[PDB]
DNA sequence: CCGACGACGCATCAGC
DNA sequence: GCTGATGCGT
DNA sequence: GTCGG
């Protein structure tokens, strides 16, 4: 639909969601508020009453009353209060620093650290991740236009083919689905000499090559299969330098690759929905494998998979190309 | 009345 | 030193 | 907070 339909409500709910997550540490309330925010945002009518909203799946008694108060007044008493509160809003803001979750956020505020100024004053108290997350607080919230994503793909695909001819690299996420802008870069990676029954340097080599040509600039986390770091396009001539971007690189076994590709292509709203349909039909899908569900609920062995299409050729559905996986 | 609610890799932490 | 728990991002 | 056992 349109934002301004029930945008006031969805915003109200989203604000509520973030406070539950970051201040109350109630993750399931946070997901509840979001589920309501989503189902309402897709509801093609202007909500007249909280009772009208209650009819939707995921909207219950509490939110219904919250909508009554909002429609009748244009705001929420509890929300205006938590906004003006120094301690709760400070906690809520710090979690925007990647690396700082709700726990570390409350630690800082409890000992008097409430702002980025305070953080920068006390960098010794921060761990590695939090220093990077703070360093690029600005950049990490900027979006990435597809144009810059394509150039990034160019480098990633080239540097990967340069390390070993037989690597298979795929940029997934919203990029693959076609989104004109993206929040980060999701790279998926495999290699013929890595399977379920199979060097612990396959991911390392790729990462360090991307470091040598100065694409990857910082490291948040690196293991044998998963990489989280930062990357930056080379500056264009006169033009002012590019923002630093988040990049993830995952090394997946060859036989688990297309399940992984399917999963990290998304959207999560699409995934969450393919999983059930998969259920209905007697199949369970994760990021690793698709497995048949038996008489009881017993999982047999994972079926052979050689394409995304193969996976639809188990739940008897016809291909939906990444372009249309909006949800 | 009450439990589920998504689950996993990696970094640091609690503890032995 | 180690194992296991917790926090974190996603 | 919502849904459903
Ligand atoms: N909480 C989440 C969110 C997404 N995912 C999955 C499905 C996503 O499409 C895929 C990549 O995650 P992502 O980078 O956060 N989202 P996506 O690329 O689809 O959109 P952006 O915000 O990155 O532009 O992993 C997940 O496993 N757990
Ligand atoms: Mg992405
Ligand atoms: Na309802
Ligand atoms: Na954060």
């Amino acid at each position: 639909p349109q934002e301004t339909l029930n945008g006031g409500i969805t915003d109200m709910l989203t604000e509520l969601a973030n406070f539950e997550k970051n201040v109350s540490q109630a993750i399931h309330k946070y997901n509840a508020y979001r589920k309501a925010a989503s189902v309402i945002a897709k509801y093609p009518h202007k909500i007249k009453s909280g009772a009208e909203a209650k009819k939707l799946p995921g909207v219950g008694t509490k939110i219904a009353e919250k909508i009554d108060e909002f429609l009748a007044t244009g705001k929420l008493r509890k929300l205006e209060k938590i906004r003006q509160d120094d301690t709760s809003s400070s906690i809520n803001f710090l979690t925007r620093v990647s690396g700082i979750g709700p726990s570390a956020a409350r630690k800082f505020v409890d000992e008097g650290i409430k702002t980025l100024e305070d953080l920068r004053k006390n960098e010794d108290k921060l761990n590695h991740h939090q220093r990077i997350g703070l360093k690029y607080f600005g950049d990490f919230e900027k979006r990435i236009p597809r144009e810059e994503m394509l150039q990034m793909q160019d480098i990633v695909l080239n540097e990967v083919k340069k390390v070993d001819s037989e690597y298979i690299a795929t940029v997934c996420g919203s990029f693959r689905r076609g989104a004109e802008s993206s929040g980060d870069m999701d790279v998926l990676l495999t290699h013929p000499s890595f399977t379920s029954e199979s060097q612990p340097k396959l991911l390392h080599q790729v990462v360090e090559q991307l470091q040598k040509v100065h694409f990857i600039t910082d490291t948040l986390s690196k293991g044998e299969t998963k990489f989280m770091g930062v990357c930056q396009l080379p500056s264009k001539n006169d033009e002012k330098e590019y923002p630093h971007r988040r990049i993830d690189i995952r090394l997946i076994p060859k036989d688990q690759y297309y399940c992984g590709v399917l999963y990290f292509t998304g959207s999560d709203i699409f995934n969450k929905n393919m999983r059930a349909h998969a259920l209905e039909k007697g199949f369970t899908i994760n990021e690793y494998t698709i497995r048949p569900l038996g008489v009881t609920g017993v999982a047999g062995e994972p079926l052979p998979v050689d394409s995304e299409k193969d996976i639809f050729d188990y739940i008897q559905w016809k291909y939906r190309e990444p372009k249309d996986r909006s949800e």
